[PDB]
């Protein structure tokens, strides 16, 4: 019947830990390439809990689960700035450094963005709709729609934005769209932009997630300038990749499934909250996996995970459980999906998860709601494969 | 009791173009890295009346299907030795190029080989039980096996049958077991072996099917000594890799499979046929595309493949049918599966398949025989991963 698959038109395989368990997905000891031990958890209930318990750990240490063998100079560099990022810092200076930046990322604070993100949508699809009538969504509103928001989350002004999309888009594309030396290039062009801005921030304060962070952080000592520079590029950038592939392929799932659209537009203010829900859960399958180190012995349903050993989340897995959500790989906007895993769980879950929710709601809604045809269409030549994968990935849509 | 799923411990993961087909898996245009364009033919039907038209083609083409970007020098590098291959000469060079080694492959001429077969079966098996009872079929007895099998089909004295059998073992190996350094240097190892072959036979003829071959080729103008080297490479490798992981998975798949394994042992005379003709259609699923290119248009079904186009049959996928073969996605041995794709289909179809089909066969009943214990010791240890996959080929069995 119905499987776990790659969406249509994904350019990656699904990550290759899914098909590394026994029938039913019981926690499933591994050998990482470094000899240390990693368990495989792929059951909601049990990432849950594991992601909520206190005796995991994010930061670096001698048996972390790493999944492929790496030159360990340049693990010791990421290890030794791992500090700098609140992804990678524990409690109680995880809690501290995290409520430096939360006020910004409440639920009101996120709605007062609504305004200015509805006049950046409608200048998107203003020049998707007055263009040719078949588009490509992934370059007409999921790329560029995003970074501008980052952009306000950031005061950054609208000169300067040009180019900062630019390096974006470099970061979040395929290996055939940009080559590993525009993409370390990009990287370093940011990281100068992210200092530079740091600095302007310091002086001349501004009410903006970012500004407020900076200001809030100056009153400790727990940053140097490189790392208050880390700190912005994760605030800015750490959640990009994931919101531009929630847009495309949340639209891609209705269009797909157009009894769903159907009914979604019919009820727009009844059925729109289950719809978000409903791509982030299901779309899960194609995010990266959480990786934490126990520090004590953990014990879970007769499992002994021991300390020093990691465990691999298998997020997009956790999504497709059966015990959880009936049917799980059948894409369903009127299932109860509230409690899904995209955003993870415990102190570390989406500090953006807000900020993220709107912009993926506001781009449903307003696709949905302008083009009352809205369909899926074939594009101009048959489908590009490289090495037996779509290069990039596109929604090619009319209307 | 569905999902096509790569088997437990497979080190490679499923063919990316297995993911690129609409629901009902139609014939499927894709662009290739070259912008020529393909095919994708994944239904059974559709891939025996295409493999079957002559006018499709296995010789060099200005738009032959190649699946990955490639050097026009490599590329040419190939396409001038393919006039040296059986696997790349199109008809009717290729039915009297076949015809100089048919007569060595027939059902008749495979069962000469029974007697040899069971004393070096033997010989693996009583070395395995010998050495300790938790054992890893694919060192013990898949590897090796075939590799002697060869050696009596080309007339190798044993006491080159060592290195032969190790530099056959390095080229079907994972990039961990062995190094493409590593690899190349078994190759023309090889190479050079199978060239001073050629001459020994040239010179001190044989009544072994390499030397019947030579002879036969000797008869007449179409190789010089550099193709005969080729296609003693062709003829003695070409189905190595395959064979050697057949062995292996059909021992994993009876013992996933215990109530068919215990009707096998009840019922071998009427069953074990059956046996071979399911491993061989349910594994094809990791076996690579076979691919043409069309020298006239070609209509099928609602489709033109035009002149110029590529056909990849997706060989696996076709073996999954599920409009032939009712729950494709479930081994049993009790289907109807003499149909199968597995040894490919219409005039390229494998030489060696009844040789193939007496090694599997033979490998299976001695050890279903001999260890009425026979399981599969897992699910207790830490399984190795490397970029999250099995880094080797492995089967470790008990009994
Ligand atoms: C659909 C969109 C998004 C998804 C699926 C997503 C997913 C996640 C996940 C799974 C984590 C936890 C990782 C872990 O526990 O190791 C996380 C953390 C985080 N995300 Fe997001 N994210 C999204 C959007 C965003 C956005 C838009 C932002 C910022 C503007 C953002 C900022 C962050 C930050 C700063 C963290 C670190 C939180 C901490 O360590 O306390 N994310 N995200
Ligand atoms: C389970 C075992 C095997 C499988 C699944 C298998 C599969 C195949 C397939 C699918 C083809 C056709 C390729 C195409 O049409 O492009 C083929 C051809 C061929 N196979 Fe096998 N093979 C196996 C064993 C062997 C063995 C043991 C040998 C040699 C002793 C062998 C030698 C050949 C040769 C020489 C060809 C080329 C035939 C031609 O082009 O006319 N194969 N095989």
């Amino acid at each position: 019947a119905k499987c776990p698959v790659a969406p249509h038109g994904w350019p990656n395989p699904l990550l290759p830990e899914y098909d590394q368990l026994p029938e039913g997905r019981p926690l499933t000891q591994v050998t990482m390439p470094s000899g240390s031990k990693a368990w495989l958890v792929a059951q909601h209930d049990h990432i849950q809990r594991l992601l909520a318990d206190n005796r995991f750990s994010v930061e670096p240490h001698p048996t972390f689960p790493i999944r492929f063998p790496a030159p360990q100079e340049l693990l010791d560099m990421i290890a030794r700035d791992a500090k700098n990022l609140l992804v990678t810092m524990d409690p109680p200076r995880h809690t501290r450094v995290r409520q430096m930046a939360l006020p910004d990322f409440t639920i009101k604070a996120a709605e007062k963005l609504r305004p200015r993100m509805q006049d950046l949508i409608d200048y998107y699809l203003d020049k998707m709709e007055a263009e040719g009538a078949p588009a490509d969504l992934v370059q007409a509103l999921a790329l560029p729609f995003p970074a501008q928001v980052i952009c306000e989350l950031a005061g950054i002004p609208e000169n300067d934005r040009e180019i900062f999309t630019r390096n974006a888009a470099i970061m979040v594309g395929t290996r055939h769209s940009y080559t590993m030396e525009q993409k370390l290039a990009a990287n370093e062009e940011l990281m100068k932009y992210f200092a530079a801005l740091v600095t302007e921030k310091q002086s001349n304060p501004t009410d903006d997630m970012l500004g407020n962070f900076i200001a809030r952080a100056g009153k400790t000592d727990e940053f140097d300038h490189h790392g208050l520079t880390l700190m912005t590029k994760m605030l800015l950038l750490a959640g990009y990749e994931f919101i531009v592939n929630r847009i495309a392929l949340g639209i891609q799932a209705l269009v797909e499934n157009p009894e769903q659209l159907a009914a979604l537009r019919a009820d727009l203010p009844g059925l729109m909250p289950k719809t978000v829900d409903e791509v982030l859960r299901y779309y899960s399958l194609v995010d990266e996996i959480i990786a934490r180190v126990a520090l004590e012995d953990v014990e879970i349903d007769g499992v002994t995970i021991k300390a020093g050993e990691g465990i691999l989340v298998l997020k997009g897995l956790g999504d497709r459980d059966p015990s959880k959500y009936p049917n799980p790989d059948v894409f369903d906007i009127h299932r109860d999906s509230r409690d899904h895993l995209a955003f993870g769980y415990g102190v570390h879950q989406c500090l953006g998860q807000h900020v993220a929710r709107l912009m993926l709601e506001m781009c449903l809604t307003s696709l949905v709601e302008r083009f009352p045809g809205l369909h899926l269409v074939e594009g101009d030549e048959p489908i590009e494969l490289i090495d037996g994968l779509p290069p990039v990935h596109k929604l090619t849509i009319g209307w």
